């Protein structure tokens, strides 16, 4: 078309779009800027909505987007069709720009009259348009054309009253059956006329109702005798004979005790906890070696129980065919239907050809691989019966599996009565069990029982282990974490908070001292609203995050290149009555709404809750993004895709152009995040946090290039250190979401120096001077186009501690970019006024110190850097080493019993979060990155970092997926998903280097001591939600559920037996320090493991010590995609076979060589049903070969309906999960998808699994519309 | 590789494998959805990863609409995605205009510098001669674009 | 008519439109005389003219059947 461009800004000028170059100049002509394909007149105006001649085409463009697509053009005095392109179309449809359709044929001009193409009847107006949706009388016959087709069809119209019906060639019905558009049947006689009721035509009866609709899958009295009407053609049948068809066989012969099993145990069974699985092989007595001759079997020789048994005739006619396929004998088309005998029969065939291919390659693992292919073709075998569903975290891993206790099935898998669901903060005693307010206990993996005391035990003990990680690893005192992040704080159970908390008030005194705690900085990632005031209300153990402010910092500055909340918001003006500003009376009562601090003015008098915040993290605004530019260049299809560093490498190379991208515009990043740091990095009463992956490119080796905004944010952090002290204030050129003349939205946030607390407030209490030269200002616009009036004024309430002062500016921006000026000397001063106040006008001549005269714009501006103002100033005369930060005090401050306050000391500190979840893998070990943080300590001591978040160490699991969805934590490997939880990067036990992600345990070892020696704090992510990967397997009872482990509305998937990955190899780190520091810990600090925990009522348990992870541990698992089903079970008796203990053996009786017989089988009483493993069906659900479904009941005899008598049964089975009402026929077929008829001329309708519906509307294929009301019955 | 209808009109498309398709699938550049029977959906929305997407009565492909959320129209895009600041069509023809605050607009309404109308239902219209500004004024019959 | 001219080989093909100018259609149309009297001269005859307006003449719709209002209901069917 147009070669492509970008970079380029769209402007609107009078009403019309321009575009604007890279380059900088207005655009004419045809263009294909970003995939779009545009035209721009001579003006440089871009047209909408009409057609442009470029060479030889005739292009439109769309009316909205002024896009380059098809429409029909009058040309001349005719219509002629163009494609995208402008090419004149042959034989092709085209819609227009009104919808309508015409199709041009060999010679691009359109058809009229009656025509068919693609074999499909359609009609034109004289004027070459489409007729749809309408009669239309055509060569001497009325003919029906389709709603969007436009193809000929039958239908239906009203003639007089009398419903009339009209076929696709347009002739009148008379005599048959003939539809409408909607899809009901109706039948005319030979006087056209629509019949009703009941009517016998050729040989077979119909039931027509009231409305003439033909009615299928309908069962009812019609003669007053029972009438079920066919699914298929609506044909009444009497439903007297059985369907089923298959009589009672045997099914021993002569190679029945051949292949039964050689021994009733573990031995000749593959198993999982005695359990068998629909890829078990078996040992059977002989062996049909190379099909010729039986001979005994050695323990060596096992062979697969499909070969020999199967749960049902699908299945067995499944495999039969499935096997056939590979060159094993005659393809064969088998069912269900297909005799018992005859699938015996082919089996053995089969059976024969499988033994001469194991002569012929001297192998079973093609077997094994046949089995395997073979096995998961099976929905009850794969994902289909789990119900994968991906709404809330569902959408990680496809779904969650609750483990339920079960004694009596799976007793190594019973909890001892412990696996509370959702204990969250606010839910911590189960009092919001029954709403939203229960957790979501369930994220990824395989979730840890944090509500079992013994589990509770293990995780202080992993706990003691990282805050001694140094002491125990490399006997180094200096190299140990010195706090936490407590990861996935509402999917756990809430006493792990109190845990900790009490473990370091127990070690460390934090609760003695404001010294003492803030020596172990420790966070939440506690995402709730209302977590903060639980947090508080607990005494604030770990920091609380301040979720507030990031959300304000995505509406007014963060997210979006346009409309955008006013930085007004940031106030939260609702903290006060009636939002008043010059009374200041603080609102008591408020609808549990806005923002954790209030800093409009902020003089420390009121207490509030201590906190960390930030812009971004590792988890927050980067691996959606991350994602969404990998899909957007087809690197990937989903978010939840499987990708190779490789494919992460080339996204990132988007990423960073899109970040950098000198245009200003954003299509993944965020905008604004320097005017964001300003804002956070000059906050009173919080503890930022800053994002390594803001500072250094998330992508590619650790620091190896540093981001567009690493200047800047380098500089407002080396401020806060000089200047960032005592009260703050914030205002708005702003009122509220709507502006005035005048109104800029331009936020001045202002703190005031070491004591100084107020505006109006001239000098310390103690005297001291720090103040003088301390403080700073800041201003940020979120409006890129922002002009000032000439008049206009924008001032900074520096205060009146500051009167007459020269101050000078750290950062300034403009429109390509934001200065940034490390000294006095080099920057602008201006000095303020009497009262203490810098103004500002639209336009403004500065002076530097000594130098020059400087002109500068108050204007908002468009670069990678900002997209509206930012402006920061300082005092000058500001000493080199001048620190405005507070040391804590070693005093009892305070009796209220909590550990962190919120005040100046605090805030003195900044965390990092030094690592990105995308960074590639370590292309050496030198380039680890725990190595280069080890060599770069330094720079962040002179950052102002207090504490140093490092990633999670522990061993990724990798690729390593036993089943269900992988997650990017394990194939990126960046430690949140883990199989030993102790392995922080030891080496191999053959001696060999084993690091991590991030390096070797010396490594981390070495980075931890250099951050001490740095004076910087370590901090260790806890990580106790759950764990990956584990290679040994279990069978558990499980349910389908959401993340709260709230069963599914509509699933039949409840405590079924299931095989997990929950067992751990028992020889990992975790078996060796599992435990191991409890002992220790009780003698020294009984009060710990005496204590009680809130949501158990009881103490943590350390009489039981975790080496070895296993399922009665685990809350549940995601779906690991192997079936409801694949635990094999007899369907008849419901009970599921085993082997473990011979003395409670349950097997396919074949396999026990005993005689198995199976089918339907009449007696004097009724039907009768055997299993194909020879067992009589009692109080369950069987289906037949040809798909018909019956009721067995507890006798052990089919359900069927007498004459006379109701035909509705209520049915209360061993599986509960189909309890309800169903209606059986008198041949004992469960009616399905359709209306049954009572004794009484009552209608019910019952569902695609044969239960009754209530209390509900019910649409139709033909858009007829029913209700049934609560008791069942249809009003209609 | 081929679509076929069944006896019921349901649709299914079957791959290279034979399997059919089950979910998002983008086809001759169409954008379609499969239920997990893979049947194809048309005419109603969905939700499809985050996004709720309307798929075309007879194509199934997707398409601009709007619903009723509460008792206020909301419009929906061809990608899924909720329309803020902007026009956007429903399956019958229909554009509408939607504020930043989602809420579709009414009446006389100025946009980048062109005055378009839309009536009491929020409809624009096209090819309409008026004297609404106490002045004459004809809305183009390609944008709806108010001209002198 | 001069789009339909220029087709038969008579100039250079062109589209032109109602919205061109009188004056371009007119000189159009003068290249087009000269063209046709060359043809009469090479030819020796008119026929062939004859014969490309009649043609012409029929691509018009106020000189078809298509301003005539076609229909075939009721004995209209046999005609039109
Ligand atoms: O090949 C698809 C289709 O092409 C034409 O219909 C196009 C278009 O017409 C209207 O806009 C309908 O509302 C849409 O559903 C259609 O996609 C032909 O008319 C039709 O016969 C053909 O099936
Ligand atoms: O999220 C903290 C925020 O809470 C309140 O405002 C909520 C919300 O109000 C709007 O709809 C804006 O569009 C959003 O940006 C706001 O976050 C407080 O009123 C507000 O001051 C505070 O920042
Ligand atoms: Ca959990």
């Amino acid at each position: 078309l147009s070669d492509p461009i970008t970079g380029g800004h769209y402007e609107n000028h009078n009403g019309y779009f321009v575009y604007i170059d890279a380059s900088g100049k207005q655009v004419t002509g045809l263009q294909n800027i970003d995939g779009n394909l545009q035209y721009f007149d001579d003006n440089g105006y871009q047209v909408k909505g009409s057609f442009r001649d470029v060479n030889g085409k005739h292009i439109y463009f769309d009316s909205v987007t002024g896009k380059a697509s098809s429409n029909v053009d009058i040309v001349n005095g005719k219509a002629q069709g163009y494609d995208a392109q402008g090419n004149q179309l042959k034989k092709s449809y085209v819609a227009d720009s009104s919808g309508q359709t015409y199709y041009f044929d060999g010679n691009g001009q359109p058809l009229i009259g009656l025509q068919t193409i693609d074999g499909n009847l359609q009609y034109f107006n004289q004027q070459g348009v489409q007729i749809k949706g309408g009669f239309q009388d055509v060569n001497n016959k009325r003919i029906y054309f389709a709603p969007n087709t436009g193809n000929a069809v039958a239908n239906t119209e009203i003639i007089n009253g009398k419903l009339q019906g009209r076929d696709a060639n347009g002739n009148q019905v008379k005599n048959a059956f003939s539809k409408d558009v909607a899809g009901n049947t109706f039948y005319f006689d030979a006087n056209g006329v629509m019949l009703t009721g009941l009517q016998t035509i050729s040989g077979k009866t119909y039931y027509l109702d009231e409305q003439g609709h033909l009615r299928k899958n309908y069962a009812g009295t019609f003669n007053n005798q029972f009438m079920y009407f066919d699914a298929d053609t609506g044909a009444g049948k009497t439903a007297i004979e059985y369907q089923f068809d298959q009589g009672l066989v045997s099914q021993s012969n002569e190679n029945t005790p051949h292949n039964a099993a050689k021994s009733y145990d573990k031995s000749s069974f593959e198993n999982v906890d005695g359990y068998l699985t629909a890829d078990t092989w078996y040992r059977p007595t002989d062996i049909l070696k190379n099909g010729d001759t039986w001979t005994a079997s050695t323990e060596t020789d096992m062979r697969p129980l499909l070969m020999t048994w199967w749960p049902d005739k699908q299945t067995q006619a499944n495999y039969l065919n499935f096997m056939s396929s590979k060159g094993l004998g005659i393809t064969t088309t088998y069912t269900a239907a297909t005799s018992q005998k005859t699938l015996n029969d082919a089996a053995f065939v089969i059976q024969t050809a499988i033994e001469q291919q194991i002569s012929l390659k001297k192998s079973t693992e093609w077997l094994r691989d046949a089995i395997d292919s073979f096995v998961k073709t099976q929905a009850n075998w794969n994902k289909q019966t789990e119900d994968e569903a991906f709404d809330g975290l569902q959408w990680l891993q496809g779904g969650f599996l609750a483990y339920q206790d079960d004694s009596h099935r799976t007793p190594n898998t019973d909890s001892g009565n412990n696996r509370k669901l959702g204990r969250q903060p606010i839910n911590i005693d189960g009092s919001k069990d029954t709403t939203d307010g229960k957790g979501s206990e369930f994220l990824l993996a395989n979730d840890i029982d944090n509500s079992n005391p013994i589990v509770q035990a293990e995780q202080l003990n992993w706990l003691h282990y990282l805050m001694n990680f140094g002491s125990i690893t490399g006997n180094n005192d200096n190299a140990n974490f010195d706090g936490i992040r407590v990861d996935a704080v509402d999917n756990v159970d809430a006493d792990l908070l109190k845990i900790a908390g009490d473990y370091f008030k127990a070690l460390y005194g934090t609760d003695k001292s404001d010294a003492n705690a803030n020596k172990h900085l420790s966070i939440l990632e506690d995402w709730n609203g209302k977590d903060p005031q639980y947090v508080n209300q607990q005494g604030n153990a770990q920091l609380t995050m301040d979720y507030t402010v990031t959300s304000q910092f995505g509406n007014s500055l963060t997210h979006g290149a346009n409309n955008r909340s006013n930085m007004w918001y940031f106030l939260d003006t609702g903290y006060y009555l009636n939002g008043d500003l010059n009374k200041k009376i603080v609102d008591k009562n408020r609808p549990n709404s806005g923002t954790l601090v209030n800093r409009i003015a902020n003089s420390g008098d009121t207490k509030v809750i201590p906190n960390y915040s930030f812009v971004r993290a590792h988890d927050y605004d980067a691996q959606d993004p991350i994602r969404k530019a990998m899909i957007d260049h087809g690197i990937i299809k989903n978010m939840q895709d499987t990708f190779t560093f490789d494919q992460l490498a080339q996204g990132m190379e988007f990423y960073y152009k899109d970040q950098e991208n000198p245009s200003g515009f954003k299509k993944y990043n965020d905008y604004n995040l320097p005017s964001a740091y300003a804002m956070l990095l000059t906050n009173k009463d919080t503890v930022p946090r800053v994002y390594y992956g803001d500072m250094y490119l998330e992508g590619g080796q650790y620091m190896e290039k540093g981001t567009i905004y690493n200047p800047v944010i380098s500089a407002l952090l080396k401020a806060r250190i000089k200047y960032v002290s005592g009260g703050q204030t914030m205002a708005t050129d702003s009122s509220g979401k709507d502006l005035k003349d005048g109104e800029t939205d331009l936020l001045t946030s202002v703190r005031f120096g070491k004591g100084i607390m107020t505006s109006d407030q001239t000098t310390t209490q103690d005297n001291s001077q720090d103040y003088k030269n301390q403080g700073i200002g800041v201003i940020v616009g979120n409006n890129p186009d922002l002009k000032l009036n000439n008049d206009k004024t924008i001032t900074l309430h520096m205060g009146k501690a500051h009167k007459n002062q020269l101050y000078r500016a750290l950062v300034l921006s403009n429109d390509s970019g934001i200065d940034v000026y490390d000294s006095d000397d080099k920057a602008p001063t201006l000095r303020t006024n009497d009262n203490g106040d810098l103004i500002f006008h639209k336009t403004n001549t500065f002076v530097k110190q000594d130098g020059t005269i400087i002109n500068y714009e108050m204007k908002g501006s468009l670069n990678a850097l900002i997209s509206g103002y930012l402006g920061v100033w300082v005092p000058v005369g500001a000493s080199d080493s001048q620190d405005a930060r507070t040391v804590a005090t070693e005093s009892s401050s305070s009796n209220d019993g909590s550990v962190f306050h919120s005040n100046a000391a605090l805030d003195s500190n900044v965390i990092y979060e030094g690592f990105s979840n995308f960074q590639a893998m370590p292309t050496s070990p030198e380039q680890s990155t725990n190595v280069v943080i080890a060599t770069k300590a330094n720079l962040f001591k002179e950052l102002g970092i207090t504490s140093f978040e490092l990633a999670p160490q522990y061993r990724s699991s990798g690729d390593t997926n036993y089943g269900g969805m992988s997650f990017l934590d394990s194939f990126l490997n960046n430690g949140y998903a883990f199989t030993d939880r102790y392995d922080l990067g030891f080496n191999k036990a053959d001696g060999n280097p084993n690091p991590t992600k991030y390096g070797t345990d010396q490594d981390l070892r070495n980075a931890i001591e250099a951050l001490h020696k740095n004076g910087m704090q370590a901090i260790a992510d806890w990580v106790p939600d759950q764990i990956y990967a584990l290679p040994g397997k279990e069978v558990v009872t499980a349910t389908r559920v959401d993340e709260r482990g709230n069963q599914l509305k509509d699933t039949d998937f409840v405590n079924l037996l299931y095989v997990a990955n929950t067992k751990s190899s028992g020889v990992d780190y975790q078996a060796k320090y599992g435990g191991e520091f409890l002992d220790k810990l009780r003698e020294e600090y009984p009060s710990l493991f005496k204590q009680n925990q809130v949501s158990t009522g009881q103490p943590i348990d350390a009489s039981t010590k975790i080496k070895q992870w296993s399922a009665k541990y685990m809350n549940g698992t995601n779906i690991l995609h192997r079936g409801a089903y694949y635990v094999l079970k007899d369907w008849a008796t419901n009970q599921y076979f085993n082997i473990a203990k011979t003395n409670e053996v349950f097997l396919p009786l074949q396999l026990q060589n005993k005689d198995a017989q199976t089918g339907f089988i009449s007696d004097a009483s009724g039907v009768k049903y055997y299993s194909i493993s020879g067992y009589q069906a009692k109080d369950t659900f069987i289906e037949d070969g040809n798909g018909n479904w019956y009721y067995f009941d507890k006798d052990g005899y089919m359900v069927r309906s007498q004459q006379g008598e109701n035909p509705i049964r209520t049915v209360e089975t061993s599986v509960n999960t189909r309890n309800g009402n169903y209606y059986f026929m008198p041949n004992g077929v469960e009616l399905r998808k359709g209306f049954g008829t009572d004794n009484s001329g009552n209608v019910y309708y019952f569902d695609d699994q044969g239960k009754m519906v209530r209390d509900k509307y019910i649409n139709d294929d033909a858009n007829n519309f029913y209700h049934l009301n609560v008791d069942g019955t249809m009003s209609r």
